[PDB]
């Protein structure tokens, strides 16, 4: 299989830290004197699973706005994904610590059509991703931003797609439909991505804010939404409200979304 490679090429340089199954490791594969990302899978779990599932879906996605798998180790342990390395790390903690003048509003337009248009490619190909969030998007030199963490993935045979019953999803990104009936669907990823909005609005606050996660869901049913961020556009506002539409099929398409990011972003160049 074309993405198989030798463990042997590869050493492990440093900890990088953010792992679910197992150590994250800043690599180097040696023969090509590049730096990577190497994920790792602990031998003593039953999540060998999901975690090849993660491989299978890199090998299926392309785009430079979707972290790029290089190849994998999955002949025996411990299993490897390895994947380009972005050097700033995750795109909240890059939001929060962050020099605003820097990465002022044009910056801000930037990073959205960046995502937008990975998931105006992930929509096209009928996938959905499922775990949109700040915390899951990887940041490159010059504010690039890509969407990662591709774990929960899918390609979709119709339109929807349920969880097994048990599942449980981070309640603040999450689409009520997926919080109440287990059901994704591009537009659950839509929803998500009117909160990964709010992120980048806000610089990395935490959603509903002093809100009980328990009411999050009763809040959503009553046509509770949050509020328009401090300096954030009202075009960017009205996007992510109809992000955050009750009816899936209300919600905009990615290509709508990715549509109005380029425009905004290409008048703020002038
Ligand atoms: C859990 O999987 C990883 C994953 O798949 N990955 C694939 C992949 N590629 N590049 C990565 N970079 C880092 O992990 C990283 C972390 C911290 C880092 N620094 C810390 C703080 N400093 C500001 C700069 C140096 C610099 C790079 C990752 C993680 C993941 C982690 C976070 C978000 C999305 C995915
Ligand atoms: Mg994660």
């Amino acid at each position: 299989d074309k993405w198989e490679m030798e463990r042997t090429d590869i050493t492990m340089k440093h900890k990088l830290g953010g792992g679910q199954y197992g150590e994250v490791y800043e690599g180097v594969w040696k023969k090509y004197s590049l730096t990577v990302a190497v994920k790792t899978l602990k031998e003593d779990t039953m999540e060998v699973e999901e975690f090849l599932k993660e491989a299978a879906v890199m090998k299926e996605i392309k785009h430079p706005n979707l972290v790029q798998l290089l190849g994998v180790c999955t002949r025996e342990p411990p299993f490897y994904i390895i994947i380009e390395f972005m050097t700033y790390g995750n795109l909240l903690d890059y939001l929060r610590e962050c020099n605003r003048q820097e990465v002022n509003a044009v910056v801000l337009l930037y990073m959205a059509t960046q995502i937008s248009s990975a998931m105006e490619y992930l929509e096209k190909k009928n996938f959905i991703h499922r775990d949109l969030a700040a915390r899951n998007c990887l940041v490159g030199e010059n504010h690039l931003v890509k969407v990662a963490d591709f774990g929960l993935s899918r390609l979709m045979t119709g339109d929807t797609y349920t969880a097994h019953a048990g599942a449980k999803f981070p309640i603040k990104w999450t689409a009520p439909e997926s919080l109440a009936y287990n059901k994704f669907s591009i537009k659950s990823d839509v929803w998500a991505f009117g909160v990964l909005l709010w992120e980048i609005a806000t610089y990395g606050m935490s959603p509903y804010p002093g809100i009980d996660l328990s009411q999050v869901y009763e809040l959503l049913e009553k046509d509770y939404r949050m509020e328009r961020p401090e300096g954030c556009p009202e075009k960017v506002y009205e996007l992510m409200r109809a992000c955050w539409q009750w009816n899936p099929s209300d919600r905009p398409s990615f290509a709508e979304i990715h549509q109005a990011f380029e425009t905004m972003f290409q008048e703020s160049s002038i």
